[PDB]
């Protein structure tokens, strides 16, 4: 018998792919979307659904595939899907204002959706795990979710495991194995025990200090993964000192962004060249730069600051605030690691723990730089992280930054619907953010899988997180 334990990161008493928002049931291979985020391209593809169209990004039609059933047999058709996005959108607030969808007509196969108003990005929401497809006509949510993936559900205990059993006629072919247990522990030691004990396959996320001893384990291997998510120090344009091009492009050296992929991340992650990971079909090339002390003096340098005796300009001392804050533990590392090389260089920086990111707003006024972090391309898609972080009107938009050749692109982009042309503005956005050096982008956080090499294969660990469980595994 084919066996797969798999250990997973967090735990849930629920498995509604509506409620749940630990998107398990997509997780566990028991539920898919219309719609995800291939791994080869890194852009939106159709899953459950062939493909769509949309003239004006308000009236859009999506084809979907004649050959899927449910784990339980039905067919599944325009009007099973309709259903489940109604089941979605009356039992999910956040799913129902972030789709936007004003009517939904069927027919066969096809179905027409009217968003409330032109919505550009409406396909890339049907990638949340939250509107993983499910038949309605079966009722006991919680405890027994019906979907199209390879496993079906077979037990469950909340706050514990799960049970799967391979789903004979899933529509993109049969697992070969047997059967999956997917558990949850929210200790990260007791991960990584579990293990090297061999009392599981696969472990999300093992302990750090820990993923040394396991690396060295004759058979296991660990696995890491860029994530969308991208650390960097966010800029405050309303205060002088950033005003100037060179400062920001100074700011941008002063950290040794390797040494945080070592010295503090422990290698868990990897190098940004920007806010958006390489691998995307909207990221630049970039020029590869040599950045530190030295490099940061030239540019201060060119901007009109001179070290005399304390870097000044005139006859006022240069100096940043730099805030930082708890809920991540290597941010306030980067901070005073910051403020370590701004000394060397005739800078001094009062490094300030705030707790949420609510004080930028409030306490406005002061402050310099924040060593933050955002999720920057949470499906594929750009278009809310740049609106939000850099559009004038930008509900993120705290650093003042009112810039109207991007907020041009951002623009268009706005009023573009066709995947590959917001490819391009996207591009033109980054580009433009790059030379205007708008922010500092510092590492891109990894997701870090541990597993018996030697009993596991075909493990791919997925950039979305979304894709754990799924019919490439074998034993
Ligand atoms: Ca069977």
């Amino acid at each position: 018998e084919k066996h797969i334990h798999f250990l997973f990161n967090v735990s849930t008493n629920s498995l509604d792919p509506h409620v749940d928002m630990t998107y398990i049931p997509v997780r566990a291979g028991i539920t898919e979307t219309l719609v995800r985020v291939d791994e080869e391209n890194v852009t939106i593809a159709p899953w459950l659904a062939e493909s769509w169209d949309s003239t004006d990004g308000q009236h859009w039609t999506i084809k979907l595939r004649e050959d899927v059933t449910f784990q339980n047999g039905k067919e599944m058709d325009a009007e099973a899907v309709k259903a489940s996005l109604e089941r979605a959108l009356d039992e999910s607030v956040a799913i129902e204002n972030a789709l936007k969808i004003d009517e939904i007509e069927a027919d066969g196969y096809t179905l027409h959706i009217t968003t409330k108003e032109p919505f550009p990005e409406f396909i890339s929401e049907l990638v949340n795990p939250n509107v993983s497809i499910i038949d309605v006509t079966e009722e006991d949510f919680t405890n027994h979710p019906v979907g199209t993936g390879p496993f079906a559900l077979e037990s469950f205990t909340p706050g514990s495991k799960l049970e799967l059993v391979r789903y004979d006629e899933y529509w993109d072919g049969a697992s070969k194995l047997d059967s999956v247990t997917f558990s949850f522990n929210e200790d990260a030691s007791a991960r990584s025990l579990a293990l090297e004990s061999g009392q599981a396959d696969i472990v999300y996320r093992p302990e750090v200090e820990s993923i040394e001893t396991l690396q060295a384990n004759e058979g296991i291997m660990v696995e890491a993964t860029e994530t969308f998510r991208t650390h960097n120090l966010t800029m405050n344009l309303d205060r002088d000192s950033l005003k100037d091009v060179n400062v920001r492009r100074a700011v941008d050296v002063l950290l040794d962004r390797q040494e945080i992929v070592d010295t503090i991340m422990l290698g868990y992650a990897e190098v940004a060249d920007g806010p958006f990971i390489p691998t995307l079909p909207f990221a630049p090339s970039y020029e590869k730069k040599e950045t530190g002390t030295d490099i940061a003096i030239q540019y201060l340098e060119e901007a009109g600051y001179t070290l005399e005796n304390q870097m000044q300009k005139d006859g006022e001392p240069l100096h940043f605030t730099v805030l930082t804050y708890g809920s991540r533990a290597e941010l306030p590392l980067i901070a005073q690691v910051f403020q370590s090389n701004a000394k060397q260089i005739g800078i001094e920086v009062e490094i300030r723990q705030i707790e949420v990111p609510e004080e930028y707003m409030a306490s406005n006024r002061d402050w310099d730089l924040i060593t933050y972090s955002n999720v920057t391309s949470p499906r594929g898609d750009a278009g809310y992280y740049l609106n939000a972080t850099y559009h004038p009107t930008g509900a993120l938009n705290f650093s003042s930054v009112n810039d109207p050749e991007l907020t041009g692109i951002i623009d268009e982009l706005n009023r573009t619907v066709d995947q590959d042309v917001r490819a391009k503005l996207t591009e033109q956005a980054a580009a433009y953010i790059d030379e205007q050096k708008i922010h500092s982008f510092l590492i891109h956080p990894s997701a870090v899988v541990a597993y018996d090499e030697n009993k596991v294969k075909n493990w791919v660990t997925t950039r979305s997180e979304y894709y754990m469980i799924t019919n490439q595994l074998d034993v």
